[PDB]
């Protein structure tokens, strides 16, 4: 498990999400688990399923433990339900320890599973507060690094219907995977890994909104989604400011809405007219931000003789989500112990003939904690205690 060893063990399907290979029980069940930053649960398919050729088999692993607790995750559109345990895990292409886990043994889904995925599982890779059924339910990677002598840190870098490979650095940060210097905006929070924004451009224009509204109600860094998401009122501008750029063609309202493609003849599609978008993220000096420069070629998805594409930002209630549209540009360093999160260029450069997918900084202004939209307060969240 040298770093070396972790290099390229990641592997997808364009907008099916990245995966990383696993091993749970003993003697050890191999399955391929999708890495997911936007979520806390470790869950593998462990019945028979449509999409499933292989699942954790309990009954075969010599060290599994039943928790005699049930569990139910929803996401944004799937859903599970499981039966809680813990076992031996291991990533085989990453450092060489062994450690027991939590695993969610799912026994039912809707729309969970992807049909050509490759994936019978879910490593949620974020914080113990957003874990079900409760906080308690320690986290993959609570338990690794508690375990073993594994910093409290991991790093990815996405590359790339069609193939995509990349890695997940267990423990630490390869040179090898970027280029020029690495920026670190703060985690705000524990929970999601919660970032600000303080700024947004599109081609150089900025969006001139309250800062606010770009981290309503939230702003986060999710492997596990596909797209840039967007709060409804950024969305509206930012295609507003988009569909003005690219004016010389005039797309039907299904393309803005992410549900068509839209075709060039082979090799020509007209990169130039789509704008880049600046993501001003807060620094960790006050008062200091750094942007990170999303290409067309990473928001426009590639899907006769045609190349074909969709638009891969979509409209949220729920806050920025920074999917793997956003992180396929970079090398994103996920450093747990500083709360802090790095972005550099990644060395899987997927680049423009004219521009390049760019972290650029220091930019300084003024009144960034400013920019952080405090989530209204429900009776629920209040009343259970918190005796960890
Ligand atoms: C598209 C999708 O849904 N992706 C799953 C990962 C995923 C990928 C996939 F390919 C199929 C899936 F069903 C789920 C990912 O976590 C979603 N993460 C958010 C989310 C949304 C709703 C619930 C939870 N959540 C549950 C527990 C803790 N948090 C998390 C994080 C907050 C903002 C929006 C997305
Ligand atoms: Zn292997
Ligand atoms: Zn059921
Ligand atoms: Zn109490
Ligand atoms: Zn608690």
């Amino acid at each position: 498990g040298s770093f070396v060893e972790m290099v390229d063990n990641l592997r997808g399907k364009s907008g099916q999400g990245y995966y990383v290979e696993m091993t749970v029980g003993s003697p050890p069940q191999t399955l391929n688990i999708l890495v997911d930053t936007g979520s806390s649960n470790f869950a593998v398919g462990a019945a028979p399923h449509p999409f499933l050729h292989r699942y954790y088999q309990r009954q075969l692993s010599s060290t599994y433990r039943d928790l005699r607790k049930g569990v139910y995750v929803p996401y944004t559109q799937g859903k599970w339900e499981g039966e809680l345990g813990t076992d031996l895990v291991s990533i085989p292409h990453g450092p060489n320890v062994t450690v027991r886990a939590n695993i969610a043994a799912i026994t039912e889904s809707d729309k969970f599973f992807i049909n050509g995925s490759n994936w019978e599982g879910i490593l949620g890779l974020a914080y113990a507060e957003i874990a079900r059924p409760d906080d308690s339910l320690e986290p993959f990677f609570d338990s690794l690094v508690k375990q073993t002598h594994v910093p409290n840190l991991f790093s990815l870098q996405l590359c790339g219907l069609a193939s995509v490979g990349g890695s997940m650095i267990i423990g630490g940060i390869d040179h090898s995977l970027y280029t020029g210097s690495l920026w670190y905006t703060p985690i705000r929070r524990e929970w999601y890994y919660e970032v600000i924004i303080v700024r947004v451009e599109i081609n150089g224009q900025d969006l001139k909104m309250d800062c606010k509204e770009y981290n309503y109600d939230k702003s986060i860094v999710d492997s596990g989604t596909t797209n840039l998401r967007l709060p409804k009122k950024v969305f509206e501008a930012a295609v507003k400011s988009i569909k003005a750029a690219s004016s010389t063609e005039k797309f039907p309202d299904g393309f803005w809405l992410g549900e068509q493609l839209v075709c060039w003849q082979a090799g020509t599609t007209p990169w130039n007219i789509f704008p880049v978008i600046s993501l001003y993220l807060m620094g960790e000096v006050t008062n200091q931000s750094f942007r990170i420069t999303i290409l067309p070629q990473q928001y426009l998805r590639p899907v006769s003789q045609d190349d074909c594409y969709k638009f891969a930002i979509s409209q949220s209630s729920t806050g920025t989500v920074m999917g793997a549209v956003i992180m396929e540009g970079f090398y994103v360093v996920f450093d747990r112990a500083r709360k802090r999160i790095g972005f550099a260029v990644s060395a899987c450069h997927v680049h423009d003939e004219f521009r390049t997918a760019a972290v650029e900084g220091p930019f300084v202004t003024l009144d960034m904690e400013d920019c952080g939209y405090n989530i209204p307060q429900t009776d629920e969240s209040r009343s259970h205690h918190h005796h960890h």
